[PDB]
């Protein structure tokens, strides 16, 4: 028998520090998804996320205590409901949290008044959630969307295994090498980006959706990569949107989303479908990709930052990151944001369920070392798959001038005559 608590009292506590405001609804609601056809979607203003779907992972204290939400805090909770509260408000209370209220009237009584502050995330429509994807494929009809051509993707790294062991109905397989270059790394040039996507089935004007499943990528292993599918479909997520494809969803959380939302998955091996005009320019957005030269240009400038986006590990020189990178170190003068534990994860960017990390603390955290929407920003990593998925969460926030510089450390360090730190910095 939980506290409640008012929509007076709540609104007269959005600025309060001790109160923390916690959203238990999925994180695509949280982001803006109007998944109950509410009018205004997203969460209350300085709401923090905590989907109740989390509440069976062993480690829920420990996401929250990395969260700063504290036993002395006021904890105010809210869903679609309140009865989705009750067992989050349970847990709280049986692990020490004695100040918990359930806020019973976010939906649709915040929603639905507009002197009740929301915030969402700006482009949040650029990351779908799997009732969407579903409907999508279903024929039915779907928000945020006015189109009348898509296609599913599944991406992987030289491993159809991965679509074939089970994949989205009626999805086709990308393999990352479709646009990608084995020997630089990088995108492939334009003519072969057109003629890799005309060959997949995919136009400008189509609206593709990308996702990769989630393999337990092991550093041992050859080709670890072949396990890290959903990077790799943010990573072609980058290079469509590049290129030009006019509309790209990346499906939240990847396959695992999916199933985790008890849909149905196929094991066909779908033929592709060719068209045979992409039917534009490539690339239409140049200035998501930056190469070495602008890289160079942009340490050397107070307006730009290179944002390193490896492990602390490749940071500090102990591990090259990937078994065909030869040289350990550093760019100096990039701002390091810590992926997560090595070249295949991104913990510090994703939920235990693969999900975007709660947007506001990514915004902070790049915040407190100076990584801002006002400057030019090209994130990399080594070779330009974290980059990219760090480069979608900026661009989901609606940063206006934000990069990926493809080359990353592995072109980099390929020069000896470029120059790199290594240790513990100064
Ligand atoms: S950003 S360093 C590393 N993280 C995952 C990749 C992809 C890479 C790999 O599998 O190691 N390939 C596909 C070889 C580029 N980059
Ligand atoms: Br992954
Ligand atoms: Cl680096
Ligand atoms: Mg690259
Ligand atoms: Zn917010």
């Amino acid at each position: 028998d939980h506290t409640e608590i008012t929509t007076d009292s709540l609104l007269a506590l959005l600025g309060s520090e001790k109160v923390k405001i916690i959203d238990v609804r999925s994180a695509d609601a949280y982001n803006g998804w109007r998944m109950r056809g509410e009018v205004r979607g997203g969460h209350i203003k300085g709401a923090k996320s905590l989907p109740a779907k989390w509440l069976t992972d062993p480690e829920w204290l420990n996401i929250v205590r990395f969260k700063q939400i504290r036993p002395e805090d006021a904890i105010v909770l809210y869903g679609y409901t309140p009865e989705e509260c009750e067992q989050t408000a349970t847990r709280f209370k049986e692990n020490g949290y004695n100040n918990v209220s359930v806020f019973h009237r976010f939906h649709p009584d915040w929603t639905g008044n507009d002197a009740f502050p929301m915030d969402r995330l700006e482009q949040y429509n650029r990351l779908v959630p799997a009732e969407w994807v579903n409907g999508l494929i279903s024929g039915e009809e779907i928000p945020e969307y006015d189109n009348d051509t898509f296609i599913v993707c599944h991406a992987h790294y030289r491993n159809r295994d991965a679509y074939l062991s089970g994949h989205i109905p009626g999805a086709t397989d990308m393999d990352t090498l479709a646009l990608e270059s084995p020997e630089t790394w990088n995108r492939r040039t334009p003519e072969e980006l057109k003629k890799a996507l005309e060959e997949h089935g995919i136009t400008a004007s189509t609206t593709v959706v990308l996702y990769g499943k989630f393999m337990h990528p092991d550093n041992a292993d050859e080709f670890p990569g072949s396990a890290a599918g959903h990077i790799g479909a943010i990573r072609l997520a980058f290079i469509m949107m590049y290129a030009g494809v006019e509309d790209v969803r990346v499906l939240n959380g990847g396959y695992q989303s999916w199933t985790d939302a008890g849909f149905a998955i196929s094991k066909d091996d779908v033929p592709k479908t060719t068209v045979p005009e992409f039917g534009a320019p490539i690339p239409s957005r140049p200035e998501f990709a930056v190469d070495i030269d602008e890289a160079k240009e942009m340490l050397q400038s107070e307006d730009s930052d290179l944002v390193c986006v490896r492990s602390y590990p490749e940071y500090i020189g102990e591990v090259s990151g990937a078994n065909y990178i030869k040289k350990k170190g550093r760019i100096p003068g990039a701002i390091f944001a810590e992926c997560g534990s090595d070249a295949y994860h991104m913990e510090n960017y994703r939920n235990h369920d693969h999900t975007t990390r709660e947007y506001h603390e990514i915004e902070d955290i790049w915040a407190k070392s100076g990584i801002i929407p006002k400057k030019h920003l090209a994130f990399y990593c080594g070779t330009g798959w974290r980059g990219s998925e760090a480069w979608f969460n900026a661009l989901l926030m609606g940063w206006p001038r934000v990069s990926v510089y493809d080359g990353g450390w592995f072109e980099w360090s390929n020069d000896p005559e470029n120059p790199y730190e290594t240790g513990v910095p100064k």
